[PDB]
């Protein structure tokens, strides 16, 4: 702490004795100005927000796919990772709208790394300043390369990181919070909502109702400084399908059940796609290898022309698996190009994968007439 | 809206073209200044926050019981029910502490009044500044007549109403929410989460478990901006059960169920008290009626010296059930100490269920011959 609570401890002061100080942190205005963002990057954002949205309102019949490492721990290996797969994506131009997955933390209920932003140089120093800049800057160079796409969660960090992502998500811990829906109804790109840890849809459904609704709440300025805040709000919204305490939902009957739902909840007509899968994460039981599969049930129901599907999460990373960060060594004790926060599949497991998605809506043109 | 995003809706620019605009605040120091805490005000929040948590070491004997409206809607009927309450608060003094349930908003997902802090005027206004105005000055106005409570909902408004609280929950939606742990770390006082809308136990003794660290995240200063905080930790946590979709817990067994996963968690011994029990919410199944029968089940296992219970919470107001704030219509006419969110008890009931319990706690306390 660089002002220091003196007090820490007493419990005579009605407050702060839990506190032990503070240290100076960096207005979002500094930070935006810093690392402003390239018009090229800007573009990039722009008409793939839009371009999601409007595969969302039934204007197009591409996919979403929304694919990387869960989370990014090392730059080197994200230009890495975003050169290689603006290669295939060039190559998948007309078919797949394709976007990565730029996640800087996996929320946890254990101890642990706390994410890029927190924990910069990896040893629980805390010096969280940096590791802003040093994530922000990352941005201002991938958003040239692609979209990205970043999970919301702590109101006050997006000020500094809102502006690159083209879409965002929003995790099942924190569904349910009134803050976050406030959120995303004032967010600047469209948003997909995580479905209940148990499984539940009805989270979900309403988040998305909140979400659209117009909200005022205290948030944070690009200034550093607290006022309150008006959402015009966000109708953009979808539903990612995840979990499994209760099991794997990706199964098409599932998608229909979330489809009669979406109707029964005036979140989805015939003619819009408000469903996105995500297979990484609570369907694939904690299993890399199981990834792949699921994406032969999606697929499979684009083949028999499953029209309300919008999108696809999917763990990946340059070399499959996970790894433990060593308690010595720091970054510098990692492999390239391997998840420390989930297990991810190899960019061969990746690749093949795609094109058979590039092939699945091909076939959902087909038995359309599409 | 004093500042207006000129720009609302070209979805051309990198933000903002989502917000309306921003409204200036009064910052904390500021309203700690105001208003400040009278001494007697300061005497009766710490006395209170030792004895919960003497309660929670098993030092005390008695029993915590968090008793309020829903929603505390009306100053001056709040200003009578605590006085009522602060009257026979020392009456059954010996037997448990009663501590006032100063709630300021109802978390939902539906349209309706967002709580005193976002629509105190109750016309979908949203006069913010006041709304906390009022609302500290109510606080320290109460924390004269008996020491209070309040939900965490969110974690830029407890800068300016936190010392007034002796003591904080973590509402159901929220618990998983790492934001909220964080918070909950740096609060000088006692916290208890509520268990998961399933019913599921583990948010809540992951939420303790993380609670008791000591955390580093960014939040908002006394002075109005944000910085980088460190948190000693709150050890004095616990659990509160309130029910769910699924699991109703307020029985004889599952509160056992209970405390032996607290126990294989390392929260808690035999002679320390950890569980909370919420009669209103799931476990009442939004039946005020069957509040009362939840004290009988708990005035039974008490007289069967079940010692690892510390408190149990309770929505009463001066008049019973709700009413329905007319939306077409000001809070100019409406009944008067009704609450307007979840169903409430009567005062005639109120003064049964605390003889009741206060019995209750007197037969524990023969049960182990204490």
């Amino acid at each position: 702490m660089f002002i220091k609570n003196d007090h820490a401890g007493d419990r005579k002061r009605l407050e702060d004795w839990r506190i032990k100080g503070y240290d100076p942190l960096t207005p979002p205005d500094l930070l935006q100005h810093e690392f402003p963002i390239s018009a090229k990057g800007e573009e990039n954002i722009i008409k793939a927000r839009d371009s999601v949205c409007d595969i969302l309102n039934g204007k197009d019949d591409r996919l979403v796919i929304v694919i990387g490492p869960c989370s990014l721990h090392d730059p080197k290996a994200a230009y890495d990772y975003a050169d290689r797969l603006a290669k295939i994506s060039e190559k998948l131009s007309k078919d797949l709208l394709i976007i990565m997955r730029a996640y800087l933390e996996k929320p946890r209920t254990t101890v642990g790394w706390k994410g890029l932003i927190n924990d910069p140089d990896m040893n629980n120093s805390f010096q969280i300043n940096k590791g802003l800049r040093i994530s922000r800057e990352m941005f201002i160079k991938l958003v040239e390369k692609l979209p990205i796409a970043g999970e919301m969660l702590d109101t006050i960090s997006p000020q500094f990181l809102s502006d690159c992502f083209s879409l965002g998500a929003i995790g099942a811990r924190t569904t349910e919070s009134q803050l976050h829906r406030e959120l995303a109804s004032g967010l600047s790109f469209p948003i997909g909502f995580k479905n209940g840890t148990d499984g539940g849809l009805q989270v979900a459904i309403d988040a998305m109702r909140a979400a659209a609704h117009e909200h005022y709440f205290l948030s944070v300025t690009k200034p550093g400084v607290t006022a309150i805040v008006g959402t015009e709000g966000n109708k953009d919204t979808f539903l990612i399908l995840r979990g499994g305490k209760n099991g794997t939902n990706f199964d098409k009957e599932s998608v229909q059940n979330t489809k009669k739902q979406l109707e029964k909840a005036g979140l989805t007509d015939d003619s819009q796609k408000r469903i996105m899968i995500d297979c990484s994460h609570g369907n694939s039981n904690k299993d890399f290898k199981n990834q792949p599969k699921v994406a032969k049930c999606i697929y499979d129901q684009l083949t028999e022309g499953e029209n309300s599907l919008c999108g696809v999460m999917i763990e990946s990373n340059i070399n499959e698996g996970r790894q433990d960060i060593p308690k010595e060594g720091g970054r510098e004790g990692l492999k390239y190009g391997c998840s420390v926060t989930d297990a991810c599949i190899g960019w061969e497991s990746t690749e093949q994968v795609l094109e058979l998605l590039a092939e699945g809506v091909r076939n959902r043109r087909k038995a359309l007439k599409k």
